[PDB]
């Protein structure tokens, strides 16, 4: 078992709990900085879009260490190269915030910690026929980071609570592990529509989570999306599962990894996207 409070089973201790892969130096997540970053011209506008033909219902569940919303298959798409022709599908959507508004992000840009970082997880379906087969595999993940910031005067329409449909209103104190409810769609093509989608870090790591499998291409877009102080408060309404020594959650992030630490094997580069300016 692992946790992100308990200093028994907590971050500090994953990389001997869970060798494969949490002892590996391709590990995320990572300081993002931009001046150490190789600016690389040719990669593309990130496109999220629907199949507009799929009718299933998304849900979210409190699973102890997050809030974790689960689309259905064959639903929701990533493209990076402007082609809609379904080479990555989203599985699951979850947040990592902070017990205060100066921290929770996973990813920090050049030190900066913001307040909640959401992470969409999907699946190399060009190559994996399944979540299932792509999880443990290499090259099988593409995760996106979206940042969101707080601020004091704006109109609930343009916050990203928008695109989340408010999540249902589950998110509160009585949302328990392990319970799980069906939640409206989240509109994904409008979240992204709330920040630039061709302006982003990018990089090879891996699952911020244990096992930390090695066998994710990360893309953390710098501007971030925005939402309310009261709309955080939210997040941190949700209990801890038993194993944590904090009751509320928060603070369920996990500590910066470098690049490159002393023993790699292979050095990656942390690379940066702009618009064809
Ligand atoms: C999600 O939550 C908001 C806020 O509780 C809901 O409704 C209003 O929208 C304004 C716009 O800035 C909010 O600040 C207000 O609190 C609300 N005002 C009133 C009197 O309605 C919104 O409808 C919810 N969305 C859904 C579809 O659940
Ligand atoms: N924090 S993170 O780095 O974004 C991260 C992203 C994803 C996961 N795990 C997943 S999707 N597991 C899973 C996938 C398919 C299945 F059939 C069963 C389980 C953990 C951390
Ligand atoms: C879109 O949804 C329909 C109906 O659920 C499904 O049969 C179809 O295969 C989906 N398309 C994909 C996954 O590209
Ligand atoms: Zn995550």
């Amino acid at each position: 078992e692992w946790s992100y409070t308990n200093i028994l089973t907590g971050p500090e201790t994953w990389h001997e709990h869970y060798k494969n892969m949490c002892s590996g130096y391709y590990q995320s997540p990572i300081d993002l900085k931009t001046d150490i970053s190789t600016l690389d011209l040719k990669l593309k506008t990130v496109i999220i879009y629907r199949n507009t033909s799929s009718t299933e219902t998304t849900t979210i569940q409190n699973n102890g260490h997050s809030a974790e919303v689960k689309f259905p298959r064959n639903t929701w798409f990533i493209s990076f190269d402007g082609i809609l022709d379904y080479k990555y599908e989203i599985i699951q959507m979850h947040f990592h915030w902070g017990n205060t508004d100066d921290r929770g992000s996973e990813h920090t840009i050049d030190g900066f910690r913001f307040p909640l970082e959401g992470h969409i997880v999907s699946f190399r379906r060009q190559m994996y026929s399944s979540p299932s087969e792509a999880i443990g595999r290499p090259g099988g993940l593409a995760v996106l980071g979206i940042m969101h910031q707080i601020v004091e005067s704006i109109k609930y329409e343009q916050t990203a609570f928008k695109a989340y449909n408010n999540f249902s209103g589950v998110l509160n104190s009585q949302f328990v592990p392990p319970n799980n409810s069906t939640i409206d769609d989240i509109n994904l093509a409008l979240l992204l529509s709330l920040l630039n989608p061709s302006r982003y870090f990018r990089y090879l790591g891996s699952l911020t989570t244990p096992p930390c499998t090695e066998n994710v291409l990360w893309t953390v877009f710098i501007d971030p999306v925005l939402i309310t102080r009261e709309q955080i408060n939210l997040f941190r309404n949700l209990p801890y599962g038993s194993n944590e020594k904090q009751t509320r959650m928060g603070d369920n992030f996990r500590p910066i990894q470098l690049l490159n630490p002393i023993d790699t094997l292979a050095s990656r580069t942390l690379y940066r996207a702009t618009a064809r300016g």
